[PDB]
């Protein structure tokens, strides 16, 4: 019969009072097991090929060799190799846990848990301080967590001292008298001296794994700043920057789901502890990467001074609540989310008072839940807000013409005889808003190049154009529309015709009229160069064909005359048609 | 003075007892102040010096804190350093209080102190809930107050269940015969939910003695929410409006100092406790009204934008730190008072940055102490600041004309192309700042009408107008200066003299013995300003023109100036008609 293998799960150096197995692995199959202890029998396993031999809370009188038989009903043959099986003990060391927090209002108590592996029957509770002050506890025995312990609550705290605690424990007759000291544990004291001023420099919203600094300024009597998380951590500072009054540093390197929480800076000075700091809270982002937010604005991105605006942050997943923020801060508050049953998504409608110059800026929304409110989501696609204003309305001229054709490009123009040095251009149901500098021409009036690329069929809308000052934040009032029309988009082409002669004179009268066998909803008259806004008429179908009369009178020679008609419909109302027929009146 | 008891300040129950006010000097009155209670009047005419206070079978609403004063007739000044007057009771009732506070973070430990002026060796704090936790402690008794107490460590609290701590005591030999209990003690636990939102309907800063409103809307599982000042206390609201959402209501019908301090909104619902709200910090005023602080602007109340602009508040009194307000919110932060050895002023300068269109507001200062953070001064003269802009400059017009006497009205007019809703008009070297309504005339400009009082020589000066509109809170550029001369305050008047013909188709000259440094000419328009060179001790000025037209047809008269006053004009010249 083959020699049989003993295995150990953990590894042959186990700490004492922790649960061991011993496994013993045979490819035969054995009726029964049996496990001997230092060459004695300890124990038989019957059945279940594998067999364990579990030993929970191993004392020191469970060290020792190990081997393992196997046995079939015919024969039983084989010992195995032995496992050295060593135990060690604990540390005399105690642990000093504030059970609660270190904070503690003037006059009050903290309670504190002293923990330890010794059959000490009592703890000592000691204060850094010029008086001494000793509480003495006898030692609890928990059964589940296989430790003696025993909790202190220290106090009462006065706010004029510094409370540092230390735990030691002993027996009280015994030769190695008494144990090392836990580690130093301080409370927080809430005084009455003036709050430091808690900040934070790169903001309150950081995205993960990035650093950022919190600084709290005091009085400038302090000594040491405590930072505080309510998320049960603290630092203590206390070399700060003298220049300019106290400042205390905390710095850390990289931001994860321990760093995030409510903060609040201690401090504790010549004259005694002072009150609390402001609740600082930080928001950890970069969470929750699958289902990213998306934002949009009702009804334009680009409202009239107090006015109602709707902001609508969505997403497929199911979050508790969304927050906006601006720039890098934190913008209203909080709205929970509903789930609409149909689109499947849960939403959140930022309602907004009567608009502000303030509200201008760059807008965010985040997702999260009720169990973590500092852990967002990842942050959505931006969405600029521009409020415009009461100034002098700017006016938005195209060189190129109105109406074009795809192969050309148009870069649009905005002037104001006001010295105006941004200018802000708005495609009416659009999103994005273009943002240029203004460059100061001959004729001493403001200018901005809209440079925009090879008109495609979405080019085709309605432009704005609004202006502002550099020191000011407030925009501008809005522009005279702008009709921007394509052409070449739809198949059917109109017919031109001319009522009277080709040459008439400078006071005569010409009513044109294009007709066209297809459906046609509008008719737009077109003169080249056309730097004016076309004419644009419905259309009457008295046969089959829909035409429209754009009637002339008093015509004059700089009106050298009308050359292009195109056609619309009411599904589109700025694609136009393709051109037709060039007609050249002279007058 | 010193104040003195017998028998010692724990006395037993419905025993006299008497109080000495020892002092020096003497006084006519003596007055014991709990917590004015007694006064007796001696005006020396006694033998004597020292006055007594009996309060024969002192009962428990005799115990609290005593204060004695003395008192001459001209003068009362000292304190005494207050003895607390502790009365034993026999009765039963055990007292349960918070010996730190009601606010507890999840799984922690919060102690209580139970005491009672019974010999009952245990007590038993007990949690009303749907299971029982229970902890028995042993009566210590404390031989300075004659009073058995024992502590008790509740916890650890789980942030899903209510804590609410009741104390009884009984004796060991039996039990279920308990004494009547405390009053409930409910633990404020620091939960992991989310955080509500706490507001207060007026504001932050309030004055003394009047109404407030503290609500906050958090979490619409809500059920119960805890007003925790951090002055150890405690208000606890169940019933909340439905619509909309739960708010919870916290009235305070007048504010004192036991109010001041920072206060959090604790939140318990359906799905357990909340985390805590963010601190609301309140602020009572109206307190140390006798020395009330005064601000100033330099170096004008109105500034170009993106410029240096450091106010100042001071104050006789020793204050330690003064802050800024704007509006009915705190502004800025807490500047230390610096002592100025001379001026006896403690000075503090808020220096501010760059200036931006949102500091435009109505700035006061207030003082306080280091000690009492949430007890301010009584509100200093307001100091408005009007932040200038970049939008195009108005135009400022006089009716009636520029140069005026006493015993006129002047009518000053502000107009701009651009459609402002409000104007403004600053006097240079003032600090007020007058704000009108805009009237649209037919012109399609807006035009408003800024009536000044009879003119005195005061107000000669150097008038500025702004505009603004109504959704804007930015303000226009400047106007172009407005020089107001007063005539009549110089005794001293000058001559006028033409030199060619009556009926001209010419360099005219104003004289004056005495001693003048400049010269006003004026139009019956712009005064124009001549220099004078003083030929043999006399001052004179001739004023070139190198043409003529009809309009400069008319009646010139020229006014005296000495560069002391540069708008403090002399009389009326005699006429001299072209
Ligand atoms: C704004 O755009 C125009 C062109 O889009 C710039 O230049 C003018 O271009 C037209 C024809 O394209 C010429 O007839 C003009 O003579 C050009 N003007 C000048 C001054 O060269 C114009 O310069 C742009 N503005 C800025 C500030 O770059
Ligand atoms: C066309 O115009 C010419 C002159 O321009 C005129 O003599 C002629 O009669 C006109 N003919 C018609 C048909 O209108």
């Amino acid at each position: 019969l083959p020699k049989p293998i003993l295995r150990v799960q953990p590894d042959s150096v186990v700490s004492r009072w922790t649960k061991v197995t011993f496994f013993c692995e045979e490819t035969i199959g054995a009726n029964e097991y049996r496990l001997y202890k230092d060459g004695k029998l300890y124990k038989t396993v019957t059945k279940n090929n594998k067999a364990e031999f579990s030993l929970s809370n191993v004392d020191l009188s469970n060290a020792g060799q190990y081997e393992c038989s196997y046995s079939t009903q015919y024969k039983s043959s084989g010992y195995s190799d032995p496992l050295k099986l060593v135990v060690t003990g604990h540390y005399w060391t105690p642990s000093l846990l504030a059970q609660a927090s270190p904070v503690v209002t003037s006059g009050g108590y903290v309670t504190l848990q002293c923990e330890s592996w010794h059959n000490d029957h009592k703890f000592i509770l000691t204060v850094e301080g010029p008086q001494k002050l000793s509480w003495t506890q006898d030692s609890q025995y928990n059964y589940s967590t296989r430790k003696y312990h025993a909790l202190f609550s220290v106090g009462p705290v006065t706010p004029n001292q510094r409370w540092i605690c230390r735990c030691y424990s002993y027996d009280r007759n015994r030769p190695y008298v008494w144990s090392p000291p836990s580690e130093s544990v301080e409370l927080l004291v809430s005084g009455n001296l003036q709050k430091p001023t808690i900040k934070a420099e790169p903001g309150s919203v950081i995205t993960s794994k990035r650093a950022m600094t919190i600084w709290c300024q005091g009085n400038l009597d302090a000594e040491v700043y405590f930072l505080h998380n309510e998320g049960s951590q603290k630092t203590q500072s206390t070399q700060t920057l003298q220049q300019p009054g106290n400042k205390g540093k905390f710095f850390i390197p990289s931001m994860t789901r321990q760093h995030a929480g409510q903060y609040r800076c201690y401090c504790y000075g010549s004259a005694g502890w002072s009150q609390p700091s402001d609740t600082l809270e930080l928001v950890v982002t970069g969470i929750y990467e699958h289902y990213k937010p998306r934002l949009s604005v009702l009804p334009s991105p680009v409202v009239t001074a107090g006015g109602n605006m709707t902001l609508h942050c969505a997403s497929d997943f199911h979050y508790d609540k969304f927050i906006l923020t601006k720039e890098d801060k934190k913008f209203g508050n909080s709205l929970d989310t509903e789930h609409i049953s149909s689109s499947r998504q849960y939403r959140a409608l930022f309602i907004i008072g009567p608009t502000t110059p303030t509200h201008t800026g760059t807008f965010r929304c985040y997702g999260y839940f009720k169990n973590a409110p500092q852990l967002w989501s990842v942050p959505s696609d931006l969405q600029q807000i521009l409020i415009s204003g009461l100034s002098k309305k700017p006016s938005l001229l195209t060189h190129q013409g109105h109406i074009l054709d795809p192969g050309m490009t148009l870069t649009l123009q905005c002037y104001s005889d006001i010295n105006y040095d941004r200018f802000a251009l708005h495609k009416v149901g659009g999103a994005d808003i273009m943002q240029h500098s203004s460059q100061q021409t001959d004729t001493g009036f403001s200018v901005a190049n809209f440079t925009l690329g090879y008109v495609s069929s979405s080019t085709g809308g309605q432009y704005r154009c609004y202006g502002a000052h550099n020191l000011s934040s407030e925009w501008s009032a809005s522009s005279e529309p702008l009709d921007i029309l394509i052409t070449g988009q739809l198949p059917l082409t109109p017919s031109l015709s001319v009522k009277p002669n080709h040459t008439v004179h400078s006071g005569e009268t010409v009513s044109l009229l294009c007709w066209s066998m297809d459906s046609v909803d509008t008719f737009i008259l077109s003169k080249e160069g056309s730097a004016q806004q076309p004419l644009r008429l419905k259309s009457k179908s008295h046969d089959q064909q829909s035409q429209a009369e754009f009637s002339m009178s008093a015509v004059t020679s700089h009106l050298s005359g009308t050359y292009r008609c195109y056609g619309a419909q009411n599904s589109s109302f700025y694609l136009l048609s393709s051109a037709s027929a060039p007609v050249e009146l002279t007058v």
